[PDB]
């Protein structure tokens, strides 16, 4: 009745529809969730003084991230070994930061376009939801995770991401639900009809083939799950089982798979203290004609005698001899905060360095790959910023234990799909003990193994070449419609 009415019953109904858009992703995968989650905030916003609204949006937002991210749990439970209360807290407390973003949206669009209107919901909502979840992922190095876009994977707007990206799906998203959210407060057919239309228009977009498989240049590719317990991963004292493990998962490949792939700091040990066992490992794979391609840690010591501490991948091996000195390396660029720094380094009383932004293709026995370690593969435009037309194979080793068994290391996997979909090239992901597998030019699933278990992936997978639109122009054309679209929902509504 009258009860929707009330401000308190539209932040409980916030929670539940917010809580919902969680169904659309990993693993349960229903993607009809997201639209009637972004329905639920276009309309229980409407009509409401604009920061009403945006509580409504914090409390929406709130039930998204509140449900969708709490894995973190897991990581800062064990990380950072606190009570257990408190590490609920910390969890509450960073689903609450989010969901400053999502209330900043709910109250700006409530202040600048107070009318139910389709002007609101079609062309403000999007262009300001572009800004917004922006803002969510780039202020304090941002955290731009459960993006609608991604559940569109294995949707019917998939072929909008090789045009202009996982972003213009977001924007789309919105811009839909909006109009059915319009259509059933205001009982009018036209924005339901026109929520439709926009739906099914990318629908032909996913007939296109951006890509040219090159047959001639496929390769088996082997990838190591080594499984090495997280209690136990960086324990000093058991290096040579972690040693012993992959390498004796290496050796019968070798001579066999052209590329072996060992996942995130596989060695978990400095490269320095390596020597040994990095030289004699690369002339036994240069001895077969393999290649192998492992995460590590450097610390390496600078020109001001003090040490830079990166996570990197190394390449050995046929086509990539070991050097300490090779360029044949990437270091990590983006850190996770608190796992890998510390954030503000404004405060006194360690923190990992950074590579640079854009760095080189790896190259593997003959093989292109354009790398990105843990949630950097998540950053749609840096890793469409690294690759290069050249680039053979999308390159991710992750090591998602953190997460322990909940949804977030499938939340983290589906976005790495959306990377292979975008520039149309395979994507072969390394991991620990979760989500290892080979994803073909336009986002599917070519090959995968079994979560928590000693076991390499070894499978044949073709390169392919050419440019999507997205990997010629980035981001820039969506932003370009967005402020377009704000130039315009603002000039009418001021
Ligand atoms: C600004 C307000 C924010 C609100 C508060 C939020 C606090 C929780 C955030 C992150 C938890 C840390 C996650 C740690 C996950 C571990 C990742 C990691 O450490 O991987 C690299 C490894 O350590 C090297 O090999
Ligand atoms: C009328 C509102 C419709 C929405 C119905 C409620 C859906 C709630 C979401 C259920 C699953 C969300 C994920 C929680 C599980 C987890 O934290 O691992
Ligand atoms: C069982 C509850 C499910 C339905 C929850 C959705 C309620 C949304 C309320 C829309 C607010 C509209 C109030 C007046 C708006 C207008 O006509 O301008
Ligand atoms: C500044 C802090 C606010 C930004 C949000 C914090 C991000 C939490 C990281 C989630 C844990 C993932 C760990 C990993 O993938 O290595
Ligand atoms: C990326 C999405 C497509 C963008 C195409 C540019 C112009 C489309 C704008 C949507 C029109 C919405 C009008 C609704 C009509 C109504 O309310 O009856
Ligand atoms: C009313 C019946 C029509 C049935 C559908 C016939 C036309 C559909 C076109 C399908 C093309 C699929 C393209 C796949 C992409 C690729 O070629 O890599
Ligand atoms: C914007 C500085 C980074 C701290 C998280
Ligand atoms: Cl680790």
């Amino acid at each position: 009745a009258s009860l929707i009415e009330r401000q308190r019953i539209r932040l409980l109904l916030a929670l539940l529809f917010g809580a919902c858009g969680t169904l659309a992703f990993s693993p349960y995968d229903v993607w009809p969730a997201a639209i009637i989650s972004l329905m639920g905030l276009q309309a229980l916003t409407f009509n409401r003084r604009p920061l009403q609204s945006a509580a409504i949006g914090f409390c929406w937002g709130f039930g998204l991230f509140g449900s969708g991210i709490n894995w973190v749990y897991v990581s800062i439970a064990t990380f950072g070994g606190m009570p257990g209360p408190v590490n609920i807290f910390l969890v509450v407390l960073l689903a609450a930061y989010l969901s400053l973003y999502t209330g900043l949206f709910a109250g700006v669009l409530s202040r600048l376009w107070p009318k139910t209107t389709w002007l609101r919901v079609a062309i403000a909502a999007p262009a300001l939801w572009q800004v917004t979840e922006f803002l969510r992922g780039w202020v304090l190095t941002g955290f731009p995770w459960l993006q609608f876009g991604y559940s569109q994977i294995d949707g019917p707007l998939k072929g909008l991401a090789p045009i202009m990206g996982v972003e213009a799906i977001n924007f789309l998203l919105m811009m839909v639900s909006g109009l059915l959210a319009l259509a059933l407060v205001k009982r009018n057919w036209r924005p339901l009809v026109v929520a439709v239309v926009l739906f099914a228009l990318p629908f032909p977009l996913r007939y296109i083939q951006w890509f040219t498989p090159q047959p001639e240049k496929t390769i088996q590719v082997s990838m190591v799950q080594g499984d090495i317990p997280q209690s136990l991963k960086w324990d000093e004292g058991q290096l040579l089982n972690t040693l012993k493990i992959y390498y004796n998962a290496t050796a019968p490949l070798m001579g066999k798979s052209s590329l072996i792939i060992w996942p995130e700091s596989a060695i978990t040990d400095l490269e320095i203290n390596q020597q040994p066992f990095l030289k004699a490992l690369d002339g036994e794979l240069r001895d077969k004609g393999s290649s192998l391609v492992t995460g590590i840690v450097d610390a390496r010591l600078n020109k001001q005698n003090r040490y830079d501490t990166y996570n990197t991948i190394i390449t050995l091996g046929k086509g990539a001899p070991y050097s300490y000195e090779s360029a044949d390396r990437y270091n990590k660029n983006h850190l996770v905060p608190f796992g890998e720094f510390v954030p503000l380094e404004s405060i006194l009383r360690s923190s990992f360095s950074r590579g640079p932004y854009i760095q080189p293709p790896l190259s593997a026995n003959g093989i292109e790959l354009t790398a990105a370690i843990c949630y950097e593969i998540i950053l749609g435009e840096q890793v469409r910023d690294n690759f290069r037309p050249d680039t053979d194979y999308l390159l991710t080793i992750s090591n998602d234990a953190w997460f322990g068994k909940s949804i977030g290391p499938w939340q983290h996997f589906q976005m790495a799909r959306m990377r292979a979909l975008e520039l149309a090239r395979p994507l072969l992901r390394s991991t620990n003990n979760g989500i290892t597998a080979v994803i073909g030019p336009q986002g599917e699933i070519q090959a995968m193994i079994p979560q928590f278990t000693r076991e390499v992936l070894t499978t044949n997978v073709t390169p392919t070449t050419g440019l999507t639109p997205y990997a010629r122009t980035g981001n820039w054309p969506l932003w370009v419609l967005t402020a377009l679209f704000g130039f315009a929902a603002v000039l009418m509504s001021l």
